[PDB]
RNA sequence: UGGAGAGUUUGAUCCUGGCUCAGGGUGAACGCUGGCGGCGUGCCUAAGACAUGCAAGUCGUGCGGGCCGCGGGGUUUUACUCCGU
């Protein structure tokens, strides 16, 4: 009961003598709308396998997102490859403003109002791989204190 | 209190990168269609050329006259038309 939406599905192809030969891709997101989300990519010769390991190794790739009032503690820039995403938190009534991938991935973190934009490259995985790696460094102010003591 | 991206180069991929679109806006124009009202607003081109009317006057308590309507009788009155407004 982690909730999944479905980000991202391609047939890709490959060469073998007279014949084009398919294989698809899954992106998946997994998460429960309460801080905890995951990201998976998976392949299959089919798409609901692939579908189905997406799910898989999504459950198996999963973040602390700390929220605060369904917003984020702190602004992060993250690069990903060519893939850039700025995450700016927001009050309420914001709403989630976002691509289509990184709200998939915030909406089940449980972020309700958040700003967002992609830059660099848009390809949707890597912009997903940097939006997770983003919300893999977000830290509290309790984080940040402990960091530095005595 | 503030920020969404998508399509297209490949057998397929990543990147680069252009083209393209969704939005808002306007002294608008054109097409189909059109019921009311309020407030705005309407030659963006030929600073081309313009019929016609009107758009800058006012003071008689600055001044002297012409003309007229009266009042008041000059020859009684119209011909010499005298004072007052
Ligand atoms: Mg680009
Ligand atoms: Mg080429
Ligand atoms: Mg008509």
């Amino acid at each position: 009961d982690f909730e999944e939406k479905m980000i991202l599905i391609r047939r890709t192809a490959r060469m073998q003598a007279g014949g084009r030969r398919f294989r698809f891709g899954a992106l998946v997101v997994v998460g429960d709308r309460q801080g905890r989300v995951g990201l998976g990519f998976g392949k299959a010769p089919e798409v609901p396998l692939a579908v189905q390991k997406a799910g898989y190794y999504a459950r198996r790739n999963m973040v602390e997102v700390p929220l605060q009032n369904g917003t984020i503690p702190h602004e992060i820039e993250v690069e990903f490859g060519a893939s850039k995403i700025v995450l700016k938190p927001a009050a309420p009534g914001t709403g989630v403003i976002a691509g289509a991938v990184p709200r998939a991935i915030l909406e089940l973190a449980g972020v309700t109002d958040i700003l967002t934009k992609e830059l660099g490259s848009r390809n949707p995985i890597n912009i997903a791989y940097a939006t997770m790696e983003a919300l893999r460094q977000l830290r509290t102010k309790a984080d940040v204190e402990r960091l530095r003591k005595g």
